[PDB]
């Protein structure tokens, strides 16, 4: 029910999944194989300067709360989180084609290939993630895709908590 991805600690707090292999098209009709996680989990996420809540289905993020050090850390949260969910938009956020070729990508699999680009650059996944009008829930905020926060307006499933 533990493990690590993307710099934080993932623990399962209900649900189960089964795993299986599935090919999924990037945005530029690249085929990606991935290990897909079937079923609904929920988790918290910990890391060394954010963490979270996460709720998710097979291939879909459903709720994120997160809390963090400054805006930085947030995002990292929120960029792992939305890769770790394996959403069909975060596939369709990549527009390039994933080098796995260079030896230094040798030993990445293809989530860790796709946590890497966004790493480098999450400005395409932040615009088509989509985005939702939100409700005054005390303690938490919306959260932009530039990042700035919102109390009327948030990327889809996503809040930011007061740490
Ligand atoms: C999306 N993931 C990923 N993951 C876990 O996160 C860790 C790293 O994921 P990964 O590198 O894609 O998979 P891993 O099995 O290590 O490698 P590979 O795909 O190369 O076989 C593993 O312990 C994996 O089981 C998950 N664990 C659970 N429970 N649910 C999920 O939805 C997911």
């Amino acid at each position: 029910s533990s493990f690590s991805f993307g710099g934080f600690t993932f623990k399962r707090t209900s649900g189960s999944s089964v795993k299986k292999e599935e090919e999924v098209l990037t945005g530029n009709l690249q085929t990606l194989k991935i290990r897909v996680h079937e079923g609904y989990e929920e988790f918290t996420m910990v890391g060394r300067r954010a963490t979270a809540i996460l709720r998710k289905a097979t291939r879909r993020l459903i709720q994120l709360i997160v809390s963090g050090r400054d805006e930085q850390s947030i995002a990292e949260a929120i960029i792992v989180a939305m890769v770790f969910s394996q959403e069909d938009c975060m596939i369709k956020a990549v527009r390039g084609d994933l080098n796995f070729v260079n030896r230094a990508n040798q030993r990445l699999n293809p989530m860790h290939q796709l946590l890497r680009h966004f790493q480098k650059d999450a400005k395409v996944l932040f615009q088509n993630w989509g985005i939702e009008p939100i409700d005054n829930v005390m303690g938490m905020i919306g959260i932009l895709p530039d990042m700035t926060p919102s109390t009327e307006m948030s990327l889809r499933g996503v809040r930011v908590s007061k740490m």
